């Protein structure tokens, strides 16, 4: 009967469980939370972490994101996320956790200045050791020919990491640079459901 | 028919890989590797992070430790290491994932020194945000009856950090401050499993304080 998620505006993570939630097909209530300090019964459903996106149905609570992505994929069985076989199922959670590994590129080319920056490289190496690797343009994109999960889990790329370089200035992203995954990127603007979960596009530039 | 683990002689990952593939009566031949830089055909199997165990069979390679107590999990299914329902399977994995993103708490008050070791504290949350609420002095250890997944993913308390402490001459650890997990880390002592692919406890205790 009830699913219920707990989350803000604008954070990739909540976004990744909101689009997953909804190719599902599946109805639900968003409570929206504090930047600064929350509220207590997401922090009752969070205590340990006190961190959204807390997902919960039926009052049952599921916290962090990545975790909850792998709940719904075995709960509704409609499109699917994940791959069905046990072993490219293995490599796709492999993907997962290197995008987490990488989200170590935003904070280097968003959060910084001066000096403290240009202290990086590793951005650059990811963007190789990922298109060199994972192969969405010359077929589909990643798992399967729709949204998989390696897909949804690499939004804050996908969306949010061009609408960031206007704090840095910087130009890293282009087709001359990186061109595999830039016309990937694309993955913002398709899906008419997806459409939306992501914000306007320059609504997000003048936060930065 | 193949089956193989590459890793070093006392990592407490490669650890986590070998129980968890011993539990489902597997074999497993094991190549060694070099402490400083290593071989190519290892490197080959993980050019992404260049980090072991990796783990192979039948020549398809999955690096990364913990995605590789699932994949045992589900091609050999005797004393199964997950759940069955999709919610105490994403809890287990859920903490998993907080053992595992608490380590650096470890690695903090262990090997640092001076200002760095006090400036933790996490670790007495995390070990009270552990037994506060995992209660399993009430029944077995974590998962289920027999070995679950989450134990295998925080040996490095269930052993390694009662060893790491005397280079530091903390006391973090004891009965008297965590009585639910410190009677847990007999996890190690019992069971005709750890046992084995744990090396030696006094042998380990030397190599820490050097």
């Amino acid at each position: 009967e009830e699913v219920k998620v707990y989350g803000m505006m604008a954070s990739p993570f909540v976004s990744r469980v909101e689009i997953a939630l909804k190719l599902k097909g599946v109805e639900y209530k968003y409570e929206l939370e504090k930047f600064g300090n929350f509220s207590d019964t997401l922090i009752k459903y969070n205590p340990v972490y006190k961190k959204v996106p807390v997902f919960v149905h039926n009052d049952r609570p599921i916290s962090e994101s990545l975790v909850i992505l792998e709940y719904i994929d075995e709960t509704w069985k409609q499109n699917p996320l994940l791959p069905s076989d046990p072993y490219k199922r293995a490599l796709v959670r492999f993907w997962t956790k290197f995008i987490d590994d990488k989200c170590l590129s935003a904070a280097r080319k968003a959060t910084f200045s001066i000096d403290e920056k240009e202290r990086e490289k590793g951005i650059e190496e990811t963007e190789e050791a990922f298109q060199i690797l994972e192969n969405e343009l010359k077929d589909k994109f990643f798992g399967g020919d729709e949204i998989g999960i390696v897909d949804i889990a690499g939004i804050f790329i996908a969306f949010w990491f061009p609408i960031v370089q206007e704090a840095t200035r910087l130009k890293l992203f282009t087709s001359e640079k990186f061109p595999k995954l830039h016309k990937w990127s694309e993955d913002l603007s398709n899906h008419p459901i997806v459409k939306e979960i992501l914000p306007p596009r320059e609504s997000l530039l003048a936060y930065f």
